């Protein structure tokens, strides 16, 4: 019987549906994006951090400047701990989300606490989380739409308006990125032999309280608890690279 | 001139999970956890044979165990660093929750930090946000709805099956009070005057209220019974 589970995902595809849907049972932990942090600014990755190889001026001028931050200094066994313990409901089921462009940054991490258990991502999640989470895995066919919603999220920073600029080039970079964390999830599901309990989106959009369901029984809980305008840019992406 | 961040402050079961969550859609409100609930000893939020530890057989058999988790070994600098960056969102702004019995807690832990700016709840409160927040302040005026679902759920530990029993939701009813006293009288003991919706208010116009907290954070309000078997007749247990 797991006491965990961990949402395997990329930015912006649909993880968040299903993990508030999650989190409203009062059951299921408090994910949060535990993972998401850069050691040198103890932040979540900025917007001009995302484009660091965009030499593009169009496109760098719609993001906002870098701030600066500074160096997560939590030791590896401080950090695995808080982390065990603001994602856990009083029932002691654990949960959190994780994008795989975070993977190296959580073996990275993991690598200096003791007991580490393995030199992977397998072992890295298993000895963090502190126990062996049922994995899940959230993904999208539509890269475009998704892209889009990307792309706008990061100039706008908000990831739930007037500023948000249409841009090929960017859209081209964010889809050619989604698209290898694909690639990057998918190889590793067959290099750890890992079967996730997966859930592409739009199966995810119409079954929300089957899925909320299914892993809340996965968890041990009862089933019972899972409760109940287009993109000109999409359209304007396509005849416009890769997809 | 925006504020960057909000404190909830309130009590277990007011309408306080169900405010923050809202703001928490919103993608601009940051993530507003109850941060300030775990003990140091075990590392976990209070527990149910934790809360009642004052002396009858009859409560002590309706609750689960005592688990023991771990010793909280961060130093102060970095559970408030921890804090701080977990509570925002990318915009910038920070929210969380604060609950009168957690204040102590809080102000324990916050003696550690550098730059102490004071000595009270409220340079904690500043010192740990690393700003000024907007305060919000939640009460269920029905003292007994409240009571209950806190019962209920102090044994059910789901806190959004075991039974009624009386003697309890007394303690209860009472602690929860002394809890609300708490509050009010730090309202006035620190001149301060927070925003003051109720549960009625919020479990019926809560699209107001949330619209209400994101313009203080200068946002866009746009973005958004075992009672009555309470309600003993002939013990005399407070109400
Ligand atoms: O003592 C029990 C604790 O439970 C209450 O809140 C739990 O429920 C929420 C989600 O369902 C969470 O925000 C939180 O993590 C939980 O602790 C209560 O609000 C607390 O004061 C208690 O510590
Ligand atoms: O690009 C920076 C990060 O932003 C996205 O996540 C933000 O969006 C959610 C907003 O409600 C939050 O849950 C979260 O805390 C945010 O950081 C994205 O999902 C990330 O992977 C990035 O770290």
């Amino acid at each position: 019987h797991p006491t965990a589970y961990l949402v395997l995902a990329s930015q912006r595809s649909g993880s968040t549906l299903l993990v508030e849907s999650l989190r409203a049972t009062g059951v299921a932990g408090e994910p949060q994006e535990f993972f998401q942090y850069l050691p040198n600014t103890s932040m979540s990755p900025q917007p001009r951090e995302w484009f660091a190889d965009v030499e593009d001026q169009s496109i760098l001028r719609l993001l906002d400047p870098l701030i600066e931050g500074k160096p997560d200094l939590a030791p590896a066994t401080i950090w695995r701990d808080y982390i065990q313990t603001v994602g856990r409901t009083p029932n002691g089921v654990w949960g959190g989300k994780l994008m795989w462009n975070q993977t190296p940054l959580l073996v990275q991490r993991a690598k200096d606490l003791p007991d580490r258990s393995g030199s992977g991502l397998l072992s890295a999640i298993r000895d963090v989380v502190g126990s062996d989470p049922v994995l899940i895995h959230i993904h999208r066919p539509d890269v475009v739409s998704q892209a889009v919603s990307f792309w706008r999220a990061v100039q706008t920073r908000v990831w739930r308006d007037a500023r948000a600029e249409y841009h090929a080039g960017a859209i081209a970079h964010v889809i050619t990125m989604l698209r290898a964390q694909e690639e990057g999830w998918r190889a590793w599901f067959t290099e750890e032999n890992v079967e996730p309990i997966d859930v592409d989106y739009p199966y995810l959009w119409r079954n929300l309280t089957e899925v909320v369901g299914t892993v809340l029984e996965a968890l041990g809980q009862d089933p019972r608890l899972a409760p109940k305008r287009s993109d000109e840019w999409v359209e304007r992406y396509r005849r416009d690279l890769p997809l």
